[PDB]
């Protein structure tokens, strides 16, 4: 019966998270959390999927991702943390795709997780230099587009959240750029604005 | 149901403001209030929006902005406070645009908040020197134009309030300018008068 | 047929300007207008060139440049706006060179655009410090020389307009310099006077 | 009959483009587009060449290259996309040489595609470091020379477009160099100016 499998997977994930959080090494915590996320994805892949189990899997994946975000916020080199965050976010999108969403509560949970991820990524990536900043920001924008193409729902919130998150990214980029001479402003502002306009156009063509 | 979500968001914001206010550090209070404003915006973004929730969201945003203005008025460096005020007020326009306005009470509350913001900004920016003074006054005028383009309503009040606020800004600018030799008067008076004339022309073309 | 191509280019530019002006972000407006100028230059390059098309190309370029000047006058950091104005003016000179100039009406339109550019540049550059002021003023004088060498016509107007514009620049420079102690007067006044005398001598040798 | 072969090749290419654009992975999209371009070249190689088929082949090659440019603009490591762009542009030149050019419309289409390629390449290569920037710019200039030697036509447009593109490259190079200390300016400005002067001299000797 699928429901019992969902409960046993939930308990297994809870014990695994409790074990991993106990470890003193922060980098070890991050790596084991990423591996746990991948194993959770493979576990959902095997479990039968239906109405009742779907919210259970959604919640368990949300707990894993939130725990990983909190752990990656504690310590570590910023670049390694950002790369692990990107890989984990790709796995998160894949898990959300295979699970599928029906109820509104799961949609709101995923949207909250996305907002938390965006804020955490911006906060961590604040400390880098210019080139890595631009690279990670472009990767974040692309993954944002992929996630908004992954979760189906009403288009109004789909538009509002995308606009708000792109505005957050632009504000952070401008804030960072104001620390550099006038010449770099032109180049990097042009690059970021063109990328944002392109992704906005792609999304607006999609939802129509 | 949207209403219960509105109430619960209100309560969360109330204890959030209460907690943050007990913090001893001033700069921490300002920064966390700005974070709370942004998170509130993202919260309304997800909250289903209809007739009854609209006033509740307007009230909670008004309380957050008023608390931030009072906290900013207490202590801190002038320029940093002004920049945080500008960012938070831009977020305020974004939140008001997302919410939408129907009733007159919400409109009057928004106009009162705008008046409070303008007076506080002028009072704080009084202490700076002419270059930063002129800069902050210019983006203050631009953000005034954006806000008055954001909230729809009757045009007579939208004209009278704009004229009064521009008069306040001009009086403050003249008061500050009267401390320096005659040469600066010409240049800076010309700059400010041209800017205010241009924004007035833009608004008067808009509402017609 | 060249005439139909000129008309379709005109129409494309009009909707391009209409779309661009709609955007809320000021910096995006400025950058996209600069790209529109460059693409207009490239389009004119391919367009077959003859009598009737010349006025049409002169108009469309004039409208694009005027819209960019008005947009730049609205908002933005002074230095970035000035630099974008410089590159746009270089593109404008190149476009005027490739188009060719026969009729008097197009000449008067080009001279009016040059006067507008000079006044706007002076007004915007008023707010900078001495070093940036000197740099931007010297670049402005050099591009003025290039433009007056780009558009052929009767030499009396080419002399009178050059003298008037140089006088405007000198008056603005003196007005700005009167804010600072006596020592800076000697240095920067000497630099600007020598530059102006040199460019005047070059032009007067040229037209003879 | 050659005409039916041209239509069937057109339909095959449209179906292939539609299939490739569907793929989620961006790098796969780029690679399959490049392979499609090469296979298209081999297809025209076998296709009998005459008057009516020539415009059809020009159009289909233009669509393939435009789709590849748009896909390359979406995502990927900049250096990889630049190298793929260089290889695809070489293939594009070879295809244009094999097809031949008689009508003016095909010439204008090819020139527009060249302009799009130059702008996209400059925009993408903006983000690299100094040495890679210089290398890719030199390869771009060389391929520009080859393309302008590939498509025959009137020499006036051949001159104007070359001058405009070289000016674009020089402006971008100066803009990037303005981010670095004074010593690097000398060396790299010298290298780029000598290269562009040499290629201009070669072209001017050619067309005479
Ligand atoms: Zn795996
Ligand atoms: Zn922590
Ligand atoms: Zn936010
Ligand atoms: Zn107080
Ligand atoms: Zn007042
Ligand atoms: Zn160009
Ligand atoms: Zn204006
Ligand atoms: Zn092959
Ligand atoms: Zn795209």
């Amino acid at each position: 019966n699928p429901l019992e499998l969902a409960l046993e997977l939930k308990e297994k994930v809870e014990k695994a998270i409790k074990e991993i959080l106990e470890n003193p090494n922060i980098e070890t915590r991050i790596l084991r959390l990423k591996e746990l996320l991948d194993e959770v994805l493979h576990a959902i892949a095997l479990i039968p999927q239906n109405e009742e189990t779907r919210p259970i899997l959604v919640r368990v994946v949300v707990e894993v991702m939130e725990a990983l975000l909190h752990a990656v916020l504690d310590g570590g080199e910023p670049l390694l943390n950002l790369k692990v965050l990107l890989e984990a976010f790709k796995t998160f999108i894949a898990a959300l795709k295979t699970i599928g969403f029906s109820t509104e509560e799961e949609r709101l949970e995923a949207y909250r997780v996305l907002t938390l991820f965006v804020h955490t990524f911006i906060f961590i990536s604040r400390t880098l230099n210019l080139e890595e900043f631009l690279k990670v920001l472009l990767e974040l924008i692309e993954l944002l587009e992929e996630f908004f193409l992954a979760v189906p729902g009403p288009p109004e919130q789909r538009r509002v959240l995308f606009e708000s998150l792109l505005q957050d990214i632009l504000n952070t980029f401008k804030k960072k750029l104001k620390l550099y001479p006038v010449e770099a402003q032109i180049l990097y502002l042009e690059i970021i604005l063109e990328k944002v306009e392109d992704v906005r156009k792609h999304f607006f063509e999609k939802y129509f």
